[PDB]
């Protein structure tokens, strides 16, 4: 039958979801370890390709399979470093992680430093509901009217976070926005001049660049009537070796910090 | 004449500070800078060589040389990475950075994830004053009776930070005395046996392991009767270079801390 597999990575371990050449990718990484599995696949689909240095929380891939061992995540778990699958469901043979009903979720974590949090938090409000996001985005040939269903910000330490709720997302579109609340922030881009975008009136020769990507985590994709089985020693497995890293850098960015001349 | 120089350097980009074959260090990194400088020098020493991985704020170097540039730290700065001469002082011949009277204080910082603060901060008094402290150090044929002149431990986001000041350090000595904090906050090494230990009392075979070096940071050196002149250039530079790697890991490390599950 068909499984869909609840894939968490980190991103900054890759050159991006999409399998290419000559480059380490999770698609690669997730393929490889099928094939040395001897697990036989017929019609791979992920539901998003993230970009180089995005990371996932629950990203969505799906394929259908005869051998009984993709019910044990741990089989290709075992074969992988960076990827954990941790989440499994029997899905109809017609599932597609990208076209069956879904609501995705981002969070983007930017650095707070000199950041006016108030401001951000008013910028947001002008992204939710249905607008031409085609200004805030990297354009593919997609419509580009689009509908966030919630935007949320709330301060963790040291960063701010910008969680965006909906059930499409064009490229580069929560990155886009984000750089788009920091200019609106600091005064340097009108809330005017934000809904005019928003309604399809802006030069594509200045778009607002996108924020890096390295801060990017796609936390969540929900499909309608599915539900994951989760793998606990999967789960053991990824949660030991990103607490492992957390550590590295959170110790890193609280010395790096001290540097910082109080003032700035 | 004699210059003494206090410079920044992220430990993390070198192998340790002293020259070494075939690795970048921070001396051979200074020690290329200056001879690319064309400055002729004699009687390069140093405070401090800290192992690799170790950052510093303001450790010191001293030589002697005729030649003025050595007053414009950006001569070097400009012909170095990750290094920063950031102040200068004038300094008699036979000023020795080693030995010439001093007070240096160092900063480790340790995630705060499962940590008892307060049994912590209980734990900490127990170091203050003059021990031995050959268990808590790795031994290279120094004395081992030190005095730890103050010890304070706070809270900065996600990260618990311990600073130790003392007018001279064993080796690994602030790593190993952490380690001890970490086991006696949680249970497992009693204030008792430390109190033996800080006696004399222990089995060198069975040592606390030092806390993992890129934690550490060598926060100052202050010298009596000896004050350095700010080069406000190689300010800025350390400033806009240390902000960019700060944001990077701080964002990363929220983006981490978000995957870890709530219960632990
Ligand atoms: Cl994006
Ligand atoms: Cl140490
Ligand atoms: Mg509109
Ligand atoms: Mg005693």
């Amino acid at each position: 039958g068909r499984v869909a597999l609840k894939i968490a990575y980190d991103g900054t371990k890759f050159h991006g979801f999409q399998r290419q050449p000559n480059v380490r990718t999770i698609e690669g990484e997730i393929l490889r370890a099928l094939k040395d599995a001897g697990i036989e696949f017929e019609n791979f689909k992920s539901a998003s390709r993230t970009d180089r240095g995005v990371s996932a929380r629950g990203n969505v891939i799906a394929l259908s399979t005869e051998d009984d061992r993709i019910k044990n995540p741990m089989v290709l778990n075992s074969r992988m470093s960076d990827v954990w699958i941790w989440g499994i469901a029997e899905v109809p043979e017609d599932f597609h992680p990208r076209f069956w009903a879904n609501t995705k979720v981002y969070r983007y974590y930017l650095p707070s430093l000199g950041m006016n949090i108030k401001k951000m938090k008013e910028c947001s409000l002008l992204f939710l509901g249905t607008h031409d996001f085609s200004a805030f985005s990297r354009v593919d040939g997609r419509d580009t009217i689009r509908s966030i269903d919630r935007i949320e910000i709330w301060e963790k330490c040291n960063v701010v976070v910008v969680e965006i709720e909906g059930k499409s997302f064009l490229w580069e579109m929560v990155r886009r926005i984000v750089s788009a609340l920091v200019l609106c922030s600091q005064g340097v881009l009108a809330e005017e001049r934000i809904v005019e975008m928003l309604n399809g009136k802006f030069e594509k020769s200045r778009k607002v660049p996108p924020a890096p990507p390295e801060g990017l985590l796609l936390w969540d994709i929900k499909y309608e009537n599915v539900e994951f089985q989760i793998d606990n020693a999967s789960l053991k497995k990824f949660q030991r070796e990103i607490v492992e890293r957390f550590k590295l850098h959170a110790s890193l960015s609280a010395l790096y910090e001290d540097l910082i001349l109080n003032e700035q």
